[PDB]
């Protein structure tokens, strides 16, 4: 029964928000789930790390950590930050192994002319070094699980997309 | 039948002998359970802190943030850290609710004795400063769920309170 289901992409390309969704339709059916999203866990378990590629590795592995702890007493984990380095993805599924992946691919012109929180233009600016995607790197997974386009599809398929996975794999009825 | 039981006293005090041996009988009786130690949850979910009590408050809320998401997903969370300030063993309590304070109280002259690590000595000469007992706080439960005076007590014995508390709290059957 329980698996994580990783969100990696852009910011802004829709993680958080898939994330939410997929959340209420799984605990109204009452799955028992936990989330972790990257933004959330840095003001807890994750706080005091940057933007470094050290750091991102260590955010992204404590991660993991708890991720594997309740994966493996039955729950499903929803994560949702950009992991933007495929390897230490790669490592996380290895450790996890129920692991799915779903690359919530948007592009970056998309990304940009939405800027949900205005952190795009601070990177054009140079107000913020090392934005992924603008002066840091980020790693397309080249054979996800699922993929969820959504600059073409609408929330409840790029949930649906995901909801079916699980289904298929029998993690849930 | 979640819960999170936590051990705190002095380096040497036994705690994470308490916990191995709480761990097996546990485990035999086929109880689903996860274990974090003080020693080895800061060789990976708490690398790079270090003893002020700026990084111990650190390492023991994330310890909790980690056994309160297990905790209210049904698991039995086996916790031993020294843990020395009291008002944070007692925040980290009522995030949690379910929850055991056992303390492992073996006076400090015993803990020196044993010195199972050889850190007391170091402590003493001034290679380790701030060391809990020596040269930094140890504030004693008030009211703990449960007291081992290892001092006065074999393992059975000291595991044996435990276990018997958890069944009158009924976490097992
Ligand atoms: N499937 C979708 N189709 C269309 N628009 C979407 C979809 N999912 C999310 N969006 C919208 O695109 C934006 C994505 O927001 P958000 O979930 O915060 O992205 P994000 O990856 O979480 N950014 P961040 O969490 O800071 O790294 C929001 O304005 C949503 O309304
Ligand atoms: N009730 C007891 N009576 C006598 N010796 C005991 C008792 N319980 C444990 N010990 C011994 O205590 C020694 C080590 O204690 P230990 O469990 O490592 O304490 P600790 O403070 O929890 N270590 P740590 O987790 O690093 O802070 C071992 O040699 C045990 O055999
Ligand atoms: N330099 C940055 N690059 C990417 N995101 C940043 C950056 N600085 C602040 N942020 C914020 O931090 C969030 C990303 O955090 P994570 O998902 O936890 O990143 S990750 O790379 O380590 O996985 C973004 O949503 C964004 O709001
Ligand atoms: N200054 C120190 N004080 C106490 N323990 C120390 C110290 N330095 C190293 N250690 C080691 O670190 C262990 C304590 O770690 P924790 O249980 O995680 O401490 S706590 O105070 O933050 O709860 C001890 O068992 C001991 O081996
Ligand atoms: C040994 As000292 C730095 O606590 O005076
Ligand atoms: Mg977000
Ligand atoms: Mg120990
Ligand atoms: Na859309």
């Amino acid at each position: 029964r329980g698996v994580t289901i990783w969100l990696t992409g852009l910011s802004g390309a829709g993680k958080t928000t898939i994330t939410h969704a997929l959340e209420k339709k799984l605990r109204d059916s009452g799955y028992r789930l936990e989330v972790l999203d990257g933004d959330v866990v840095r003001t807890n378990l994750t706080k005091g790390l940057g933007f470094s590629k050290e750091d991102r590795d260590t955010n992204i592995r404590r991660i993991g950590f708890v991720s594997h702890l309740l994966t493996r007493n039955g729950v499903i984990v929803l994560v949702s930050a950009i992991s933007p380095y495929a390897a230490i993805r790669q490592e996380v599924k290895h450790t996890i192994g129920d692991f799915l992946e779903v690359f919530v691919n948007a592009p970056l012109a998309v990304c940009e002319e939405r800027d949900v929180k205005g952190l795009y233009a601070k990177a054009r600016s140079g107000e913020i070094k090392g934005f992924t995607g603008i002066d840091d790197p980020y790693e397309p997974p080249t054979n996800p699980d699922v993929e969820c386009r959504t600059d073409l599809e609408e929330l409840d398929e790029s949930v649906g997309k995901i909801w079916q996975k699980l289904v298929d794999l029998k993690y849930i009825e």
